[PDB]
């Protein structure tokens, strides 16, 4: 799966209204009473995933194991992506040995896992 970064996910003050997984029954505001990205337990290990089709997706708040070049991170899906994953720059640096800006995008193995792995 293709993984890139988006510094929007590094902004702790960003309202969850600005990502797909806001309100509605499946939204993270509704389920966890978070109102910003910075309130998510393991922020900034968050991002968008194709599994999240948009608002009220049942895939909101799913946890994903991403593997690349010997590294493993776990990220919470909080937003839509057209394909693959877009994650915080900090998270992509962890995944790529600090080479995120240089690489831009990488091919990673992705696996859905229990949310305890994302600190929930
Ligand atoms: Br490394
Ligand atoms: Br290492
Ligand atoms: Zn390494």
């Amino acid at each position: 799966d293709t993984v890139s970064y988006d510094t929007g996910y590094d902004n702790g003050s960003r309202s969850l209204n600005d990502v797909s997984c806001s309100d509605g029954p499946n939204g993270l505001e509704t389920r966890y009473h978070w109102s910003t990205q910075g309130q998510i337990p393991r922020f900034p290990y968050i991002g968008g995933a194709a599994a999240v089709a948009g608002w009220n997706s049942a895939s909101c708040g799913t946890c994903w194991k991403l593997q690349y070049s010997g590294h493993t991170i776990y990220v919470l899906a909080v937003d839509h992506a057209a394909s693959g994953f877009n994650i915080a720059l900090d998270a992509m640096n962890a995944l790529t040995g600090g080479q995120a800006v240089q690489l831009g995008r990488v091919s990673a193995t992705a696996t859905q896992v229990p949310v305890k792995n994302c600190g929930l």
